[PDB]
């Protein structure tokens, strides 16, 4: 689960 790195994507 990538808690806490949603915006991991968003870059």
């Amino acid at each position: 689960h990538x808690e806490g790195x949603f915006t991991s994507d968003f870059x």
